[PDB]
C-alpha cells in the first residue's frame, strides 16, 4: 500500500527498496540468494536510523522468501533476523509459532529463549516452558542453553 505514492523526497515507499533487490531476484542465478537480502538489512539500518517502517518490509518478506527454501529452516542469521524482527511485533506468539509450524528454527535455540522470554513478560510462563521444552526435544543447538534456560525458568514459576 504505497504504489506510485512516491512524492518530492529523498525517500521512497518501503515497497521500492525492497523491490530493488526484488528485480534482482527475478533472474537470480544461484549466488546464495541470502547474502542480497542481508545487505538491504544493513542498508536500511545506515540509511534509516528511525524509519524501521522500512527495515520490518524487508524482514516480514524475508522469512516468506526463505520459508519454503527448507535448507534455509535452521539458518542461524536468518532466525536471528526474525529476532530483529521480533522486537518490531507484538503478535510474537502468531510469529514464533507460524515459524515453528514451518520448521522454522527447529533446530535454532535462540528461537525458543526469545518466545519464552516473551510469554514470561506475559504471564504465559507453563506455555514459555512448553516452548523451551520442544527445543530440548527437537535438539535446537546450543541444547546446553535450553536446558540451563529451563532450570532457572522452572526455579522461577514455582516460586511465584
Amino acid at each position: 500500500m504505497g504504489h506510485h505514492h512516491h512524492h518530492h523526497s529523498h525517500m521512497d515507499t518501503p515497497e521500492n527498496v525492497l523491490q530493488m533487490l526484488e528485480a534482482h531476484m527475478q533472474s537470480y542465478k544461484g549466488n546464495d540468494p541470502l547474502g542480497e537480502w542481508e545487505r538491504y538489512i544493513q542498508w536500511v539500518e545506515e540509511n534509516f536510523p528511525e524509519n524501521k517502517e522500512y527495515l520490518i518490509t524487508l524482514l516480514e518478506h524475508l522469512m516468506k522468501e526463505f520459508l519454503d527454501k527448507k535448507k534455509y529452516h535452521n539458518d542461524p542469521r536468518f532466525i536471528s533476523y526474525c529476532l530483529k524482527f521480533a522486537e518490531y511485533n507484538s503478535d510474537l506468539h502468531q510469529f514464533f509459532e507460524f515459524l515453528y509450524n514451518h520448521g522454522i528454527g527447529t533446530l535454532s535455540s535462540p528461537l525458543y529463549i526469545a518466545w519464552a522470554g516473551h510469554l514470561e513478560a506475559q504471564g504465559e510462563l507453563q506455555h514459555a516452558s512448553a516452548v523451551l521444552q520442544r527445543g530440548i526435544q527437537n535438539q535446537a543447538e546450543p541444547r546446553e542453553f535450553l536446558q540451563q534456560q529451563y532450570r532457572l525458568f522452572q526455579t522461577r514459576l514455582t516460586e511465584t
